[PDB]
């Protein structure tokens, strides 16, 4: 295995290939086709990119740490040319007068996911994958024993591609248009796949490729193709999870009512943060308070319509949904005191929120 | 004791006063101070205070409680910018307001909180607050973290003439830095505490007025603006730093800092773990660095560079090196080397305002 090329053209897929990372801390080297394939994997997840070789190559493939070959290529400087040359238990880097010889495994070691096949397919643009995922994950559980939250749906329903995450409090759940009539089917993928798909996504106009099979989920973006293991579970049904008559309507300025949590947040127990609200005619008031009998008290002119009710939230759970709305206006939609709440964009239904009340 | 302060007054003064923030509660206070019409913040963590001024245009009352820092920080900081914040002491509560937005904070009493003590200056003088910020930047790496010779967990000032120098050592690697001040100052040698020496640096705002230093023969005081700085300083003799600068490090070597740092960094990524060694190879216009580690993995740097000292081997902590490097911020560095298991002097090529000196390694 012999190559040149340009630090520039490997850059972006050395980043790409190093997150998801013992031949799991190494990266998969392989020349082919006038290939390079640099792949990372931690055996649930892969992530493969590619690269053009114009300059003489020869074919052949090696494991090498990640981090190592990495943190090489960034240092040398902007315009190296880096050529690699595989020698036995070492791989030889070179650019300029630096030189590296770095401990190699062999490639035929290194993980492969199994073969699978695909059940479903669609493209859409990387920028509502993206929408869809940053909707959603915060409400993803982290190291839950109900395996299947800690992870996501995704769902196919007619024209739409929708996400769901719960940790059992909290379920937030996304829809967009995919301009394409699909079949009914719904898959969790694992947290930490989630977390590196958001990642290989970033700005760019591009068309992403969805496959889901049986057991696995691949995106294929540009020259980037990730794949992880999906999660064997029952996902709840978030149609039974939204409020199902909320008669009581409060509508305020997202940033307003951000602030005003944030605000009482401060003086309520520092191990678990609440707050009170009291709602009535036009008026909200926040309440918090803490072990050393300190206070904090908001009042907020607001849209509210039903009859007066008190009712406590898990700070986190608000701002969380308040700062991945982004908008001008918030709903916020009520049944009684012990019942879970509804939060949505005044001006978008797109995304909807859905909150158990705290004590 | 009451106030009412525009959100902006009050932020900048809260952040700096808080530096020096645990132990016991009061110790997570501030001391709020009404008096003269001025609002007077004081943080400490009993070896040093901050202190801000805060001049009050809008009507106030008299008086001092202390109140928790971080809370009262963060109610300032979350208010609407432009805020106008209310505050009454009442007893055992402080009350803050603003618009609709109504907080009570426990208290503990003013005279409750601790107090560095009375002292009297010895040594006095002004300095524009960049040359105080260059002499700090210059070494402050160099000083030692929790050493067990609390003498090296900290930084030398030293005046003698028209020179103020500082000195930070951790026994391994040593930075000395000199500037003059235009005023001609008695012989005075103190060290400052690392945490100190820190706060000294972030309340430097890097604008037009003066910094006015005060030192005693137990305290410092730093005067910028309307903010105070004092701190205890380390009882302690600092080792004679002069005598660790080698005595004729003739074999004097020049390249690019820039060069040189990239290299040693490039290098550093196949050095030993812990030990962090590289190997420096000398010969005629030529640098060559080298690592390796246990796994028997091997990076090659060949640099071209002034020099034309006899050939040697000598080895580093690439860490101490790649430090000073970072530290030089300079076109060009002069190494200056003895033999391989004598230390190195480096500057800046343009300035000997500067020293550094590293111990070989193994
Ligand atoms: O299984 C679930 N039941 C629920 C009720 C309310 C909310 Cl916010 C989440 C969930 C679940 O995940
Ligand atoms: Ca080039
Ligand atoms: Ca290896
Ligand atoms: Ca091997
Ligand atoms: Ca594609
Ligand atoms: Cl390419």
């Amino acid at each position: 295995m012999k190559f040149t090329v340009e630090r520039e053209h490997l850059l972006k897929p050395l980043q790409q290939v190093s997150g998801p990372l013992p031949i799991l801390g190494n990266l998969l080297l392989q020349v082919a086709d006038g290939t390079l394939s640099l792949t990372g994997t931690d055996l649930e997840m892969e992530m493969v990119a590619r690269v053009a070789l114009v300059q003489p190559h020869e074919p052949g493939a090696t494991t090498v740490p990640a981090r190592k070959f990495f943190d090489i290529c960034r240092g040398l400087p902007e315009g190296a040319e880096i050529a690699v040359q595989l020698e036995g238990e070492r791989m030889l880097v070179r650019s300029g007068r630096s030189r590296f010889s770095l401990s190699t495994l062999p490639a035929a070691d290194f993980p492969n996911l199994d073969d699978w096949q695909s059940e479903v397919e669609f493209t859409l643009p990387q920028a509502t994958m993206k929408r869809l995922i940053e909707a959603t994950q915060f409400s993803m559980a982290h190291q839950d024993v109900r395996y299947y939250l800690n992870g996501m749906l995704f769902e196919t329903e007619g024209e739409e591609l929708r996400t769901v995450a719960t940790d059992g409090h909290r379920l937030a759940v996304c829809s967009m248009p995919i301009g394409q009539s699909l079949p009914s089917h719904s898959v969790i993928v694992p947290r930490k796949g989630v977390i590196e798909l958001m990642r290989m996504l970033d700005g760019g106009d591009n068309p992403l490729r969805v496959q889901i099979g049986s057991n696995n989920i691949r995106a294929h973006v540009g020259d980037f193709i990730f794949t992880s293991k999906l999660v064997d579970g029952r996902f709840p049904d978030y149609r039974r999870v939204l409020p199902k008559n909320p008669d009581k309507h409060l509508e305020a300025g997202c940033d307003l009512l951000k602030q005003a949590f944030a605000r009482a947040a401060i003086l309520s127990n520092e191990k678990f943060r609440g707050v009170r609200l009291y709602v009535s005619e036009n008026q909200l008031k926040i309440t918090a308070n803490n072990p050393e009998q300190e206070e904090a008290e908001e009042i907020l002119d607001v849209t509210y319509s039903g009859a007066e009710m008190e009712i406590g939230f898990n700070v986190s759970y608000v701002l969380d949904v308040l700062n991945a709305l982004k908008c001008e206006n918030v709903r916020m939609m009520l049944t009684d005191s012990v019942s879970s709440v509804q939060i949505e964009d005044a001006a978008s239904q797109s995304a909807a929120y859905v909150v158990m009340p705290m004590r």
